[PDB]
C-alpha cells in the first residue's frame, strides 16, 4: 500500500466531469477543476489542463497524468510550507502518506491551520490528535474517510485501508 493506492480507494476514478461531495466540478481522481457554479467555466478549466478540446471526457491515462500531478503538488507544497514540513520530517512514513492525503483533499492552507492537531503529531501523541481531528467540518463532512485518516495517524498501519 502506498500514497497512489491510498488515494485512489479514497477518492476514486471518474473519467466524465463529475461533482465533488462538496457540488464541485471534479475530474479522475479527485482532481477539482473549478468551485464555480459553471459547467462551462468546468470544460474550459479541463481542456486547459489537458491540453486538447476535451468535451468533459478524458481518458485513464489522462487521468492518471493529473493523479500523478497533483500527489507531486501535495508533497512540494508539504515540504514548502514552514508549518508542515517541520510535522512531515518528525513522521515515520505510513504517517506521512496520512499528512499527504489530508494536503491532497483540503490543501495546504487547510491543513496547516490545524493547529493543535499538528502539535499533537509532532509530540507522538496519536491517540489525542486523533479525537482532535475528528472535531472538524471535514469530519462530519466525510465521516467514513475521515475515519481512515484517522485511522492511519492513530495506528501507524494500512489497517484502515486492508
Ligand atoms: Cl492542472
Ligand atoms: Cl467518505
Amino acid at each position: 500500500m502506498n500514497i497512489f493506492e491510498m488515494l485512489r480507494i479514497d477518492e476514486g476514478l471518474r473519467l466524465k466531469i463529475y461533482k465533488d461531495t462538496e457540488g464541485y466540478y471534479t475530474i479522475g481522481i479527485g482532481h477539482l477543476l473549478t468551485k464555480s457554479p459553471s459547467l462551462n467555466a468546468a470544460k474550459s478549466e479541463l481542456d486547459k489542463a489537458i491540453g486538447r478540446n476535451t468535451n468533459g471526457v478524458i481518458t485513464k491515462d489522462e487521468a492518471e497524468k493529473l493523479f500523478n500531478q497533483d500527489v507531486d503538488a501535495a508533497v512540494r507544497g508539504i515540504l514548502r510550507n514552514a508549518k508542515l514540513k517541520p510535522v512531515y520530517d518528525s513522521l515515520d512514513a505510513v504517517r506521512r502518506a496520512a499528512l499527504i492525503n489530508m494536503v491532497f483533499q483540503m490543501g495546504e492552507t487547510g491543513v496547516a491551520g490545524f493547529t493543535n492537531f499538528l502539535r499533537m503529531l509532532q509530540q507522538k501523541r496519536w491517540d489525542e490528535a486523533a479525537v482532535n481531528l475528528a472535531k472538524s467540518r471535514w469530519y462530519n463532512q466525510t465521516p467514513n474517510r475521515a475515519k481512515r485518516v484517522i485511522t492511519t495517524f492513530r495506528t501507524g498501519t494500512w489497517d484502515a485501508y486492508k
